[PDB]
């Protein structure tokens, strides 16, 4: 929270006028008003496709092949307009027009006077409009031009052409996935997709409050926290304003410090007592403390400004193995942590709806017990509320800078745009305890990943590490990979029937074209995802049929049997991958799987879909993501029962292995799970043929369950179903 | 070929007004018309000295000391003027005024409106004049200022002062040799030295077609070619235009692929069958294929643009054998190739005449059988036609960026000027199969040669190697300086040679044709000193010309007083030295990997170490060098108790033959026998016994019905000139 003096929202009903962009792009209000176009009511924050669909001008892009009908609007312009009232501004105060998100290339006018030129979808834009504001109605006009056509203002290098990321994405600062990807639709879109506000700032104001943990002693309940404070301070206010710093928790004041402001920028170091450390999930408590800084007149007591945030006392270090060679391990508060989590993709192709999805999506990670999440560079940067939830629930955040599968310009103009973006995002997010790493998502000669971004982290966040950058799930590709830390590992899975009936037209809900199993109809090809409407057979969807065929021999023709088979192979594979890394500790250090939630109704390798449809893989993963988990990994002539502890406490329990069909107890006995390590229990003999062992362990009175599928594929689908039904764990 | 919609030539007669440059340079049409100057007719493309000589205002700079009489014009300004009729431009179409070459600092005006400010003589300049053009007669005015005076707009660093390259060249982007070199006259010059055209472009047009060879399988006659296509495409034309890619050879089509244009830039990977790889001379055929890409309307079938080039399927890897100087070898199509060729210097001091020399000059390399050529960084970048000829004849091209014998600013403004130049020239030439290397020609902290240029190659030509970078005493060619130099790959090596008599009689005044001032041998007259070359008219004796006499005195004991005897002596020393250098590197393979010698042709009538002069007069070294540049060449190297008869093979084929070595003076047979020359290697034939005294051995070899000849001068200097002349005459290989 940041008080200022007043913050008046400009969200609500705007007027949107759209029209095809001429050869000479419209940049003035006069050109926008003279252009022949269509005028509709609009909602801010919003996307232009939501406004046109509300007007009945476009069909629902989430159904069938309606995504391709939005293609002509990629060459359109969008003219937002509204009138507003200007608040009273006293002497020395500044009126600031704040845009949370402009998508993308736009000219901003207040009362016919241009106040800004925006060209970065991913960062905020603030314009001082104190001098252009007038009494009564103030005209606010935003004229956006075509992002796609902007790409032709640039000459591309050889290494920027032919990558998975679109060439139109290379020279502009937008989320690469908006142009299309394997897991996102091509929906370039436009509009004011985040809040628009009017801010009044006092002459004495807080420019930035940077909280940094210098040290932490979790056992003594102590921590050293530094505050790098920058302010605007008139010289008459020097020695007449004091900074008041208050740390609290549950309304209880932990520390108060006052200091006379003798210069605009200061470093205050606070040696705190009776404070708990911020820990990721399983490894401890996500302790957060309210840190408030206020600038107060020493004579009148008037508060000129106040910034408040919840901070966590924690230290983060990445250890990079450079002799025995993803060969790294995160060290939090001086303890080696095993990372288990998901990759974070766009929450919505229409990104103005991202904020409405954040709460439910973080809840998915909490129920999965993820302790880490990697925000993928194909997506936009998430807003403050996402990181505040990750602070609260103890989920570490790996933040990629917004660049996708490809390479970018080595020249000055791009380097300046990316430096402006990187400084903004770093300053915005560097105070969240959840954030643990910056990445360039990218070769060692790349100026982008090895100079520009590293220079920003060096100057504006030297407390966090920066890093410059298909078949059966038991093949050596997955079982003999030497990477201690895997960051992308995924397996396809057909969505639930209910999701299929909502996104596919009734004639196309069944996947098979003219009944032939394996021949996908066009609507299923569009939902693979196909960026452009090029009719073809095969491609990405075939991954589902191939995987099901390797495991069960044959692809079912009944849609419900196909859904069960596809979600069951995705469930077994992902579960096997997690157990393989959790079981091969301490060598394995982390696994970040792909992915937890889709950002659009599509056929994908996610374990949950856009509408909340949890696939079978979600529940399987849930049982192999506990703090302490008993699991079975393959072994030389047998199977190995192991327990993995991802906490700092020792635990005791008992485990009962048994075959589903026979009921023969293969093993029963107590175990001791030492803190923060893999502990083997017993080597179990080989079982005959196919089947399913069931694991039942009890710790501190609670009952947990797991299983292990033995044998070698192909399995009969009808038999595998009976094994799970008798296992009694899943449905 | 790039079709566009139309290309009207603005070449032809212009009006040229010139005047001394005032303290404040004239940069407006008003100031140019108000200045007191001289108006003459001019020819574009051209240089201002050609126009002034056509008007009888200057004397021929190629004769005597007339080069120094052009000195005052370095401080002049040059005002070009002509009228042109505007072509018809439909809506959305674009009218582009294209300059192939402006030398150099000029303000361009169309109909009184400034459209550009040029400041680089080595690269093209394009200006969109669609909105400034008018109906009827239009006006084109170009106002050039003094390049020399432009240097004083810059403060030079210590390392940019005192080099062989002129301080006036350091801050400006112009060919360094224009300011004078030891092999080029000082002729700064100016003018529109390349074509000036008007191009009409459709709203849909090809911006660039970059052809890259990913792989080649010569025996399977296959190749994987990538087309990196960038276009200008209105969004209304998206999904309504298709790219048509056609690879052909002699009218026979090899590939025809059509693809709907859904984005402005695309990578098209083309896996071809029935295609032959491109090879350098000796190693195979220089197979070329016409690659044409066209943007076609999917409905009307209208062709909006067409780009056509001749490409070749080849791979190039520079194998750094390791970093001593010249410790590398070029690998073409997976095979280690032995490079042999010449450095490429200016074709003319008045560079607008370069294009008229290109065909004859390249033919010299074909007659010599060079498989490589290093375009020296003191010259301008050659135009497309030079690289087309090197593609056609299989001559690999090593391209220096345009800096010489110099150190340069580490500051931003020079870096930005060089980056714009490098991007332009790389994009222009990156599709020629002949081109195989980019060089900075430059210590390891130099921003220019270790950051600016390497960054341009990193982004715009990752397919070709980039390198950031033997004269010395110039004594006896068998000195340990040459014979024990460890460089596997030598890029510069040369020896002086007096030009033929006809050239001397055309370049000097009648009283100055004989070199000896007042008749004393070894003392050069003033005109010969000018042709050294001498950059500034400082009178002195000795200097560079003493290389000719010192090298003759080492080999033949005394300098002949007679001119015809002196020409034969000097050219014989150059011929024996250069031949020895090539035989020494070919004979010591596989350690030696290449020899690029200096040089094949003069860019100006001068006294030099070139083997043929500016007017085409071939010195004796040209013929000696021809006989040691064959694909398969029998040669003799010194051994310590005799000589070693060797045969070198610069092909991928085995050959058999017979060789005979005889003493010329006595006629006795030293060796005769058959030999097998294994492919792409040096093979030792026989150790030959030590001969007595001085003389010449004649090497006669026959390969597949064809008879070839070489020789070896044995003994140690000093030799007697008359005896050497009789040995060459009796040998029968070369005419005296």
């Amino acid at each position: 929270s940041h008080m200022f003096v007043s913050e008046q929202s400009l969200n609500g009903r705007w007027t949107l006028k759209f029209f095809p962009q001429p050869a000479v792009p419209v940049m003035t209000i006069e050109g926008a008003e003279a252009a022949n176009g269509i005028v509709v009511d609009a909602v801010v924050p919003g996307n232009v496709e939501i406004d046109m669909e509300a007007a009945g001008l476009v069909e629902d892009p989430m159904v069938g092949n309606n995504i391709y009908k939005l293609r002509p609007y990629e060459g359109y312009q969008w003219y937002y307009s509204r009138t507003f009232a200007a608040p009273v501004v006293t002497e020395g105060q500044r009126l600031v027009l704040h845009f949370g998100g402009i998508d993308t290339f736009a000219e901003v006018y207040v009362n016919g006077i241009k106040v800004g030129s925006a060209d970065n979808m991913l960062i905020e834009h603030d314009y001082d409009i104190t001098s252009v504001v007038k009494e009564g109605e103030n005209r606010l006009d935003v004229i956006i031009r075509s992002s796609v056509m902007e790409a032709q203002n640039h000459f591309l290098g050889t290494l920027s052409i032919g990558n998975f990321s679109n060439e139109e994405s290379a020279p502009v600062r937008r989320a690469p996935s908006t142009y299309g990807w394997d897991i996102m639709p091509r929906l370039v879109s436009a509009g004011l997709w985040r809040d628009v506000t009017l801010r009044v700032e006092n002459p004495v104001t807080i420019v930035d409050a940077n909280w940094v943990t210098l040290s932490v002693n979790p056992k003594a309940r102590e921590a050293s926290e530094s505050l790098y404070l920058q302010t605007r301070l008139p010289f008459e206010m020097h020695d007449k304003v004091k900074a008041v710093i208050t740390i609290s928790r549950d309304g209880r004041q932990i520390l108060r410090k006052e200091a006379l402001m003798r210069k605009f920028a200061n470093l205050f170091t606070l040696n705190l007592s009776g404070v708990d450390a911020w820990w990721p999930r399983g490894y401890g408590e996500p302790a957060l403390y309210t840190a408030e800084v206020s600038l107060v007149d020493v004579t009148s007591g008037k508060i000129y400004d106040t910034k408040t945030s919840k901070i966590g006392f924690r230290t983060v270090k990445l250890e990079l193995d450079e002799v025995n060679l993803g060969q790294f391990q995160f060290i939090i508060n001086g303890e080696p942590v095993f990372a288990k989590g998901t990759n974070w993709v766009p929450l919505d192709a229409l990104h103005s709806r991202d904020a409405s999805h954040v709460e439910e999506a973080v809840q998915l990670m909490v129920e999965m017990n993820c302790n880490i999440v990697r925000c993928w560079g194909g997506n936009v940067y998430e807003d403050t509320h996402f990181f505040e939830l990750c602070d609260k629930y103890g989920i570490m955040v790996w933040q990629d800078f917004a660049m996708g599968c490809g390479n970018y310009s080595q020249r000055d103009n791009f380097a300046a745009a990316l430096e402006k973006e990187a400084i903004s995002v770093v300053v915005k997010l560097r105070n969240h305890p959840s954030l643990i790493l910056w990445s360039g998502n990218n070769p060692n000669n790349d100026r982008v990943s090895r100079q520009v971004l590293s220079r920003v982290i060096y100057e504006f966040d030297p407390t966090r590490p920066y890093l410059p950058s298909r078949g059966y799930y038991k093949d050596p590709f997955y079982t003999e990979n030497p990477s201690q830390f895997v960051s992308e590992i995924g397996y396809h899975g057909c969505p639930n029937r209910e999701t299929l009936e909502r996104m596919f037209s009734p004639d196309s809900v069944n996947p098979w074209q003219n009944g032939v199993v394996g021949m996908w109809n066009d609507e299923w090809q569009t939902k693979a995802n196909r960026i452009y409407d090029d009719k073809f057979q095969g491609g990405r969807n075939d991954l589902m049929t191939n995987q099901v065929r390797i495991i069960f021999g044959e692809v079912p023709a009944d849609l419900d049997d196909f859904i069960f088979a596809s979600q069951s192979v995705q469930a077994e594979a992902m579960k096997f991958f997690v157990e393989l890394w959790r079981g091969r500790r301490p060598y394995r250090t982390g696994i970040i799987w792909w992915n937890i939630r889709d950002g659009w109704p599509l056929l994908s390798d996610a374990i949950s879909d856009y509408w909340g449809g949890k696939k079978q893989a979600f529940y399987y993963m849930q049982n192999v993501h506990h703090d302490v988990c008993c699991l079975i990994n393959p072994a030389a002539n047998g199977y190995m029962l192991k327990v993995d502890n991802n906490t700092l406490k020792d635990f005791e329990g008992v485990v009962e292995v048994k075959d589903v069909a026979s009921g023969k107890q293969v093993f029963k006995g107590k175990f001791v799970s030492k803190a923060n390590q893999m502990s083997e229990i017993a080597t179990l003999p080989m079982q005959k043929g196919q089947g399913m062992l069931v694991i039942s362990y009890r710790i501190e009175g609670n009952e947990y369950f797991n299983h292990y599928l033995y044998g070698e594929p192909p399995y009969k689908l009808d038999q595998y179903r009976k094994w799970v039904k008798k296992c009694g764990i899943y449905e």
